[PDB]
């Protein structure tokens, strides 16, 4: 019989209408399910009719992997699955959340933070553009990306991930998303997932919704605030995303009011499928029906029933298929999961893989490879680092001369700080690790390795980490730039409800500010205690998480370019003044959402 499913040529809901009907309950349950890299083999694949695998934060093949050794994992895992009866390719997922950042050799750009300082969204499309293709050139399809949430209060381990703490910003900033999946045709329907081919991939807008409105900002907590509050902060971006064809959609940790998000029926299906008319597919995130039970997987029974009837498509399990699948079919067997809820859910999937052009190019391409870790690539990230940065002072007071720009001529000058020479440090969390690393974790340019590559060849560059007064007083520098700041983190690590630097940092600033004049360029997530930093420094930059370019902090502090960069989040004076916006009644800030100090090219 001509198979219509495997006719390039006929549309997509044809297509999926086809297929659909030709699947047994057993290959539609393992479309539905995505499991991890690490428990996946062949027979696994193939036995189980996987729909989909994901790499967490640092499931990588080998340390050091190069875009080939990826792509030849990929296909691997995509034999397997093409070898079923029916032949579904399998969607592999990635968080490459600011570059493909688990990848050895991927361009780092900055985090979302400092992405909203630039108020740049052609910027972001392009950031959207080059991620894309460092993604393709692992074999990868789809990038749990953009996170659209609004963060709220900064003392959320994931204020880093969040463009701003206004939603007008985060708007702005799905142009990620077009980046990502390819500009949407001029006859396009909100809410339709699209993806232009195989130079492309899946974005993923998350996490819905509320996940930047926690209580005190606890990760996976409760959003308490009105719906009139949640749908004028917290979701405005998803319709924006809808509009823009965002392919997926994944569901947050969060609840909203005391309901968990991976089981609230109302919101996933009454208003993103049936209101927003969203027809691409909504994926759970990591054990995330686990976790709608006190504790955390005390009913794993319930969690399939409530997810599922909730309106998830796709459940990142992530390790335990067996008994996701076991569990699942049994509620269908048992008439508690209706056909009808299983046959959405395939349907969302399969779409999402037609449209994409999977079962075209289900394998990866080895002339991609190549673009990986890109020259051009990277000098967009040097771009963006660059636009991200805020000049918070340039002057120790009002009267003194302007500190930057600093001369790129001079005798002697200092590099210091614990965040100078890590370029770990200077990408944060998801990089090459969950929760980020220390030193050289990848290829890129620290802030002292920058400095030595802008300097005159006459200018003696001297690096001490964490040099004491009597070094610097005593050392002849004509200036000094000493860069401190945050560790990196990710999610409830990252949850701090102190927001002060670790030490020796504001120390180091004092020793080094104390014996010649200094830039302090703060290396951190968020805006952290600074009053103390602002008052023994001549020039404060916040420069937020700038990724693996070095050379876009120092492209402004030698001033080859001008600060243009703007607060795209309140400067609190005090934690205890937490949470506070811009807009609410009290409103007291160290410096407002929108300050920004400029200088002009030299
Ligand atoms: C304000 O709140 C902050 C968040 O709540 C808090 O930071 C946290 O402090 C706790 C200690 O109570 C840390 O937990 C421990 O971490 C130890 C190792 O920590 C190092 O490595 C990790 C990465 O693995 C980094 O994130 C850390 O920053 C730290 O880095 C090291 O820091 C040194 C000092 O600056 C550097 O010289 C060094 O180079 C650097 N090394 C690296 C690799 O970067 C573990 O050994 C402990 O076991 C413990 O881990 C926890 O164990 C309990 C378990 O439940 C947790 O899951 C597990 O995390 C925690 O890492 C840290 N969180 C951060 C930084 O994100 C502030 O504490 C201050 O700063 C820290 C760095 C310490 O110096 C504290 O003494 C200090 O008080 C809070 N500040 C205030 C004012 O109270
Ligand atoms: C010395 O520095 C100052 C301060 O940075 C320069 O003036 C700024 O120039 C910017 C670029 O032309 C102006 O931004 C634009 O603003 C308009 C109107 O709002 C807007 O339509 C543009 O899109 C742009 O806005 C940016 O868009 C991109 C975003 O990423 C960014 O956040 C937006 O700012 C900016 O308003 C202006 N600031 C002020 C206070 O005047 C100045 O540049 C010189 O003057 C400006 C007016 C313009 O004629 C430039 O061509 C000119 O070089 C600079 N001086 C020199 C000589 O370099
Ligand atoms: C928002 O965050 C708070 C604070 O973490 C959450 O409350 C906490 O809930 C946990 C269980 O989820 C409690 O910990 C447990 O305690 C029992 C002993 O009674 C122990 O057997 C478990 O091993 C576990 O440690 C904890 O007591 C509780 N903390 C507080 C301060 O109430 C809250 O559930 C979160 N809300 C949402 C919607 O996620
Ligand atoms: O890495 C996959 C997802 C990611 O896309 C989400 O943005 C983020 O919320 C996320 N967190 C985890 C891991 N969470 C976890 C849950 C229970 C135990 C250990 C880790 C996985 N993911």
């Amino acid at each position: 019989d001509y198979v219509l499913y495997k006719d390039a040529t006929k549309p997509v809901e044809d297509r999926v209408a086809d297929l659909l009907g030709r699947m047994t309950l057993a290959e539609k349950i393992g479309q539905m399910t995505q499991i991890e890299r690490l428990v996946a083999t062949p027979d696994v694949l193939r036995d189980n009719f996987i729909g989909s695998l994901l790499s967490g934060g640092g499931s990588v093949p080998r340390k050091g992997a190069t875009a080939k050794e990826w792509q030849d994992m990929v296909d691997g895992f995509q034999k397997a699955c093409m070898s079923t009866r029916l032949g579904i390719p399998m969607i592999y997922g990635i968080d490459a959340v600011h570059g493909q950042n688990n990848v050895y050799g991927a361009t780092i750009f900055p985090h979302n933070v400092g992405l909203g300082a630039t108020r740049d969204p052609y910027l972001v499309k392009r950031i959207g553009e080059a991620t894309a293709l460092e993604v393709r050139a692992t074999g990868i399809q789809y990038a749990f990306a953009p996170c659209i949430a609004v963060c709220r209060d900064p003392r959320w381990g994931r204020c880093y991930e969040s463009y701003s703490e206004d939603r007008r910003i985060v708007q702005s900033m799905t142009e990620l998303i077009p980046g990502l999946q390819g500009d949407v045709p001029k006859d396009f329907t909100s809410g339709m997932p699209f993806v232009a081919g195989k130079n492309k991939v899946a974005a993923c807008a998350k996490h819905f919704v509320g996940d930047g409105g926690t209580v005190d900002g606890i990760n996976e907590n409760n959003t308490i605030i009105n719906r009139e509050g949640l749908m004028n902060i917290h979701m405005p971006a998803y319709k924006n995303a809808m509009d823009k064809g965002v392919s997926t959609v994944m569901i947050s940790y969060s609840s909203w009011n005391g309901v968990k998000m991976h089981a609230n029926q109302d919101l996933v299906t009454g208003y993103l499928k049936d209101t927003l008319k969203f027809k691409g597919f909504v994926i759970s995130d990591w054990e995330g029906i686990d976790r709608i039970t006190t504790p955390a997987g005390s009913d794993y029974s319930y969690s399939v029933k409530a997810s599922i009837l909730a309106g998830l498509d796709m459940i990142m399990v992530p390790n335990k298929y067996q008994q996701f699948i076991s569990i699942l079919t049994g509620h269908v067997n048992g008439g508690v999961i209706p056909m009808s809820r299983i046959d959405d859910a395939v349907t969302r999937i399969l779409r999402v893989k037609f449209t994409m052009g999977l079962f075209e190019n289900p394998y990866a391409d080895p002339a991609m490879a190549e673009q990986l870790g890109k020259q051009e690539h990277r000098d967009l990230a040097r771009e963006a680092a660059r636009k991200s940065l805020v000049l918070l002072k340039n002057g120790k007071t009002s009267t003194d001369a302007p500190l930057l720009p600093l001369p790129k001529k001079a005798p002697k000058i200092l590099v210091a700080g614990s965040h100078a020479d890590n370029l770990g440090y200077q990408c944060g969390g998801w990089t090459i690790e969950w929760q980020g690393d220390t030193g050289r974790t990848t290829v890129g340019t620290t802030i002292l390795e920058a400095v030595k590559a802008a300097v005159d060849p006459s200018t003696v560059v001297v690096f001490a980490e964490n040099p004491d007064a009597e070094f610097v007083k005593s050392g002849g520098f004509s200036y000094a730039i000493v860069a401190v700041g945050e560790h990196p983190y990710t999610e409830t690590k990252g949850d701090n409800l102190n927001l002060t630097i670790p030490e020796p940092g504001l120390s180091t600033v004092q020793a080094v500010c104390g014996g010649v004049r200094c830039a302090t360029v703060l290396i951190s997530g968020r805006p952290v205690v600074v009053q103390p930093l602002l008052a023994a420094s001549d020039a404060l930059v916040a420069a937020w998480l700038p990724g693996s370019e070095g050379q876009g902090v120092t492209d402004a502090l030698f001033g080859d370019f001008g600060f243009t960069g703007r607060l795209p989040r309140t400067w609190f004076k005090s934690v205890d003044q937490l949470p506070m916006n811009v807009g609410d009644a009290h409103y007291d800030p160290l410096f407002r959402l929108g300050y920004g100090l400029t200088t002009n090219a030299t």
